[PDB]
């Protein structure tokens, strides 16, 4: 597999139409995973599942810039289960970051970082095997 945390570059940054797929599977008894889309220190778009934030499951998303966090946007549906293998698909659209868990839609994330030609690593991280991670133009 590969070695979390994983860094995968975005050459020349993100684009409408371009598909990000990380595979892997769950470790038993996580607490987190997380997906961290950086326009160098920023991050763009973080997608962090949480398996026990006051015994309940939530994915928090958010944007970090210049070092602050700002406001969370959280969902309950939350696809993730301990153990078990996934599939993670954001899709980049024109107004927003779309995300399919196991090939049903989970969430969309509208872009706060506008330059998304300079958003141009993602760091993969928690607690997961990290099987694969790839990117495609669709
Ligand atoms: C570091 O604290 C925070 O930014 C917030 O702390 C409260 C508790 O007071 C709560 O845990 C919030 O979820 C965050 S924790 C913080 O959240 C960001 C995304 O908003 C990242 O996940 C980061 O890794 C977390 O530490
Ligand atoms: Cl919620
Ligand atoms: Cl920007």
């Amino acid at each position: 597999p590969l070695i979390v945390p994983y860094n995968l570059p975005l050459p020349g940054g993100v684009v409408p139409r371009m598909l990000i797929t990380i595979l892997g599977t769950v470790k038993p008894n996580a607490n987190r995973i997380a997906l961290d889309f950086q326009r160098g220190n920023d991050v763009a778009f973080h997608f962090n599942p949480r398996f026990n934030e006051n015994n309940r499951r939530v994915i928090v998303c958010n944007t970090k810039l210049d070092n602050n966090w700002g406001r969370e946007e959280r969902q309950s549906v939350f696809p993730f289960e301990s153990g078990k293998p996934f599939k993670i698909q954001v899709l980049v659209e024109p107004d927003h970051f779309k995300v399919a868990v196991n090939d049903a839609h989970l969430l969309q994330y509208n872009h706060r970082v506008k330059k998304l030609n300079e958003i141009s690593k993602l760091g993969i991280s928690g607690d997961i095997d990290l099987t694969s991670a790839s990117y495609t133009m669709i």
